[PDB]
């Protein structure tokens, strides 16, 4: 006989081996265990709008859009338990490589307007090649908005999102540099 069907507050993020909340900062495509317990055991899961986010059969999560969506867990003895995932202040995109200005328009004007703005993700995901959809990088330069000296100094400073270089004074004309959306 079956005890409350649950799934654990605390979400299991892939990329780091940390127990806690689901970050509110998002990188896009991070992933992550959730915890059902209860129930005859045996668990089924199933979101309820694939394009802010996607659940596979063992509970593993990846974000895919911003957004609310509703992931649920189904038991055995047929009971159901959702965990709702709220939306996140901002999250980031990682879009083509582009020359500075050639990105800022890419990303429609949102660069990350600070470094901290991306190491806050490094330490709430981690590396980012810890995910699927990133697998094949080793690194992932991306630009930082500019600060206004730096504007006219035809240069940039910029961060990774798996090394995490911070490294400054980079020509706005710089290649191999990826063009990170906040959205």
């Amino acid at each position: 006989f079956f005890d409350e069907l649950k799934i654990d507050n605390k979400v299991d993020i892939i990329g780091n081996n940390v127990r806690g909340e689901l970050p509110n900062i998002w990188l896009q495509y991070g992933q992550f265990k959730l915890k059902a317990s209860g129930g005859d055991g045996t668990y089924s899961w199933y979101s309820e709008n694939t394009s802010i986010a996607t659940v596979d059969a063992s509970g593993k999560v990846t974000l895919n859009g911003k957004g609310s969506v509703v992931i649920k867990a189904t038991s055995g003895d047929k009971q159901t338990v959702s965990y709702t995932i709220k939306a996140p202040s901002y999250m980031i995109k990682v879009d083509k490589q582009a020359y500075y200005a050639d990105a800022m328009s890419i990303c429609k004007n949102l660069l990350p307007s600070t470094q901290t703005v991306l190491s806050d993700i490094y330490d709430s995901w981690g590396a980012a090649n810890k995910y699927s959809h990133y697998s094949s990088m080793n690194s992932i330069t991306a630009w930082i908005k500019q600060t206004s000296s730096e504007q006219r100094s035809g240069v940039s400073s910029t961060y990774n999102l798996i090394t995490q270089n911070p490294l400054p004074g980079v020509n706005v004309n710089t290649p191999n540099v990826y063009a990170v959306c906040v959205e």
